[PDB]
């Protein structure tokens, strides 16, 4: 990917930070894909997460190409969801949504899935040809038993707001999270090691 034009189709500071720290050079072009798919339409939550990442990356790829007639080399999409007792949780709409999510998660183990779509693009015959490679990573996370007081403490901080399931493992989310099991970068927002393995598959 060194001398290729790479587009990260995500406004997430946490995803950007992970890719930058890994040494990747990329431009940030957030997706306008605002349709959210029917969760019931997918056999698995990770199927849902991948398709969502694919659609965001394809939206960006086509939009860029339509704009200046330049096929971006690679467009990366990602979508992180939480599942607990069979329900998919995404980002909280407001603080009250956040509290409900965290109550649900309290004292339980849940899964975090990040679906990733790597889209290779080229232009031929006045159209964008896209080749999509799709993968996901699952990490299990355990919450300790949260009190009404801690719950509202964390909600009022605002930390829940930009995060799947309304929490993070990194800061004052540390008071909520008892343990993580698998790839921790996947929980932050991007499964870096899996991505790197995917690039090896695609280029070798």
């Amino acid at each position: 990917l060194l001398h290729k034009r790479v587009v990260l189709a995500s406004a997430s500071p946490r995803r950007q930070e992970i890719l930058s720290n890994a040494g990747l050079r990329f431009e940030v072009v957030p997706s306008k894909f605002k349709e959210k798919l029917d969760k019931a339409s997918f056999a698995t939550p990770y199927g849902y997460a991948m398709e969502t990442a694919k659609q965001k990356a394809l939206e960006v790829a086509n939009r860029l190409y339509q704009k200046d007639l330049r096929a971006p080399d690679v467009v990366i999409g990602a979508d992180t969801i939480v599942t607990v007792g069979g329900l998919i949780l995404e980002k909280p709409v407001d603080k009250q949504d956040a509290y409900r999510m965290l109550s649900r998660l309290s004292g339980r183990e849940h899964s975090v899935f990040t679906g990733v779509a790597i889209v290779h693009c080229s232009s031929k015959d006045h159209q964008l040809d896209t080749r999509v490679s799709e993968f996901y990573e699952e990490t299990k996370v355990k919450f300790s038993e949260l009190s009404e007081e801690l719950l509202w403490e964390y909600v009022h901080s605002g930390e829940p707001m930009d995060k799947a399931g309304g929490y993070g493992i990194q800061a004052l989310g540390g008071m909520l999270v008892e343990s993580v099991h698998g790839d921790f970068l996947n929980v932050v927002g991007f499964p870096l090691n899996h991505f790197c393995k995917q690039l090896v598959k695609l280029y070798y």
